[PDB]
DNA sequence: TAGCCACGCCTAGACTCCTC
DNA sequence: GCTGAGGAGTCT
DNA sequence: AGGCGTG
């Protein structure tokens, strides 16, 4: 009886933000009235939006369309749509390109044929060109032409881009609690439902907070299109940069760059540079920065430094936008300069700055200060006494490296195929460890989060819930999390560290009974094989080693959450357990790595490096 | 397989778009 | 260079 | 496109 899966998630997306007040401010009348009007439609009707919303928005030969869970013969329902103005017919079918495009090559020949003027061989895009070309002339003929295709290429439908739209910005703010903001989804086909969201979207059961906004994020319906237009921007200067098609990136960006100065001291920009962090991130003014960034990105690719130099001060000279993003600028600064322009001076002073700000963090501080003993020991330098200043010697201390070997056949061993990670597990069994989990960062991700679970979905902090289908307060990554919530948490930390491995065990099957499915972004269900397998693990990790990694978790998600190690293998009897960062023939320990790694080790843990050697 | 040409048929592999 | 696996239909 | 037979 009930919707198919699409349909449903679909439907779920509408509900969450149709009842924002907040955010049904950002839709004209107009707009909201075909909102109205998809509702009013047949279930079948709904059936098929969904379908060719998320397909390929173009032209589609009706004989091409078929769903039979949906209706075996589908004019009656397409014309509905038609007449509700959400999809619409060859009669509106009026662009040349168009109809070429919609034909398939064989047809695109008798074509080529039945007229004369045409010679009759060559790939489609060549026929296009062909014929493209020739209507740009003598366009009394390319009317002729297209007249004949049309009858050629039969019935046809395509997704109505007005009403589309509208779904689209839905979608969008949607994704500002979810889908695009867990991280940037690359929605192409103009702006969908990302796969995972479509599927389970319909079934996804979600914790339990309380809703509770107090701000704006946006100004009113025009600032919404403004950002909108951002987004779109970043997504295609990126898909271009990922397409290797750095040129035309290029331009997008200095195409870009122009539009976001030109925005310069709109009413709108004073109330976003007053917005708290969490928030400020959801503006133009965020996106456009975000967009420079990759514009250095791009710069550097083309090897033109002065200029991706000139960019990162800009953006360094600046502490509105992108806060947590200064640690990678002043690094890549570093590099550059001294590197690529070869110029020590400003580099000591680069170095210098970058280490003074307390914004920089984890790895890239320590990628500075790194520098800085490099090149205070160097002799084509030492004429100066400079970097002797003063520097807080932060030593980091060493860790018990080891290594084995696997007949390699990403790199895939045998021993039965496997991985480097799989390789390393096996060695640990016959070294005694009974157990192991390949989660790297996520299976100590989901223990902090099965232990605070509470204090994450906890009420009190104005504006980091405010609708449906949150995951995680909008704070998780900032700064203010643990300040907004000092009291809670030191408290709980404490009762962490000092526990029997008894008060450990159940309080994770608290958390496990009481949640178990719902949707949360540091606890992964099925990391575990079970509830057992997480009360085991807990027992022999402990209290002080516990409490002590829950304080960066909480503290500074944002620059801790990466750099875990790979595996942590335990032995059931014994109850030792050791965390292994495993490393090919063919990578090393990055800087968030061994930070943790020191840090893990004064926390009294067995920490181990494994390398693996191939034949 | 003598060596070269002329002509057209068939299909493997790449690619796009779609599905859950 | 990867962050999904797989199928079907089409082009050359 | 490019391998293959056949004329
Ligand atoms: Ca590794």
């Amino acid at each position: 009886t009930g919707h198919p899966y699409y349909l449903r998630s679909f439907l779920v997306v509408l509900k969450t933000v149709l009842e924002n007040e907040d955010d049904m401010l950002l839709f004209d009348e107009q707009e909201k009235g075909i909102v109205t009007k998809f509702y009013q439609l047949s279930a079948t009707g709904q059936k098929l939006y969904v379908r060719l919303f998320q397909r390929k928005l173009s032209w589609i030969k009706m004989t091409k369309l078929e769903y039979e869970e949906i209706a075996l013969d589908l004019t009656p329902v397409i014309e509905e749509l038609t007449n509700a103005g959400f999809l619409q017919t060859e009669s509106e079918l009026q662009e040349l390109s168009e109809v070429l495009e919609l034909l398939s090559a064989p047809e695109l020949k008798s074509l080529a044929k039945t007229f004369h003027l045409a010679n009759p061989n060559g790939q489609k895009q060549q026929l296009v060109d062909a014929f493209l070309k020739l209507a740009k002339q003598r366009s009394v003929i390319g009317a002729v032409i297209l007249k004949r295709a049309k009858a050629l290429a039969g019935q046809s439908v395509r997704i109505c881009k007005g009403p589309r739209a509208v779904f689209s910005r839905i979608l969008l703010l949607f994704s500002l609690t979810d889908s695009m903001e867990d991280e940037d989804a690359a929605c192409g086909g103009q702006g969908q439902l990302s796969t995972v969201l479509l599927v389970n979207l319909g079934r996804m059961e979600f914790p339990s907070y309380t809703i509770n906004r107090k701000t704006h994020i946006f100004q009113d319906r025009d600032d919404l299109i403004r950002y909108a237009a951002a987004t779109h921007m970043l997504s295609d200067i990126s898909s271009a940069m990922a397409n290797g098609n750095w040129e035309e990136a290029k331009e997008l960006a200095q195409c870009a760059k122009r539009d976001w100065n030109r925005l310069k001291n709109h009413p709108s920009l004073r109330c976003h540079e007053d917005l708290p962090l969490f928030l400020r991130c959801f503006t133009v003014g965020w996106i456009y920065t975000r967009i420079l960034s990759r514009f250095v990105e791009i710069l550097q690719r083309l090897h033109m430094y002065e200029e991706a130099v000139r960019e990162l001060e800009s953006l360094l000279s600046q502490r509105i936008y992108c806060p947590d993003s200064r640690g990678r600028w002043w690094d890549r600064l570093a590099l550059n300069l001294h590197q690529h322009l070869k110029r020590l001076e400003p580099t000591i002073k680069c170095i210098t700055e970058g280490l003074a700000d307390p914004e920089v963090r984890t790895g890239h501080r320590l990628s500075l200060y790194q520098r800085a003993v490099r090149l205070r020991e160097s002799p084509s330098c030492k004429k100066f006494k400079h970097l002797f200043q003063q520097l807080p010697e932060m030593a980091v201390q060493d860790v018990k490296h080891v290594t084995i070997t696997g007949r390699l056949c990403k790199s895939v061993f045998v021993m039965v195929l496997c991985s480097v990670e799989e390789l390393a597990l096996a060695h640990y069994r016959r070294s005694g460890f009974d157990q192991g989990i390949h989660g790297e960062g996520s299976t100590f991700s989901t223990l902090y989060g099965l232990l605070l679970w509470d204090i994450i979905f906890m009420d009190g902090i104005p504006d980091v819930f405010r609708n449906a289908c949150q995951a995680f307060p909008l704070d998780l990554c900032t700064d203010s999390f643990f300040t907004s919530r000092r009291p809670a948490l030191e408290a709980r930390l404490q009762l962490i560290h000092d526990a029997p491995e008894e008060s450990l065990r159940a309080w994770v099957a608290a958390t496990w009974h009481e949640q178990e499915g719902r949707v949360a972004s540091l606890v992964s269900w099925d990391r575990f094989t079970s509830l057992q397998q997480a009360q085991d693990l807990v027992s022999c990790l402990g209290g002080p080693v516990l409490s002590g990694v829950c304080r960066h978790l909480a503290a500074d998600f944002r620059h801790c959450r990466g750099g875990l190690p790979d595996l942590v293998v335990w032995n059931s009897q014994s109850r030792h357990f050791k965390l292994v960062e495993v490393k090919g023939p063919n990578d090393r320990l990055s800087h968030k790595q061994m930070i943790w790694l020191a840090e893990l080790q004064k926390l009294g843990a067995e920490v181990e490096v494994c390398h693996v050697v191939a034949v």
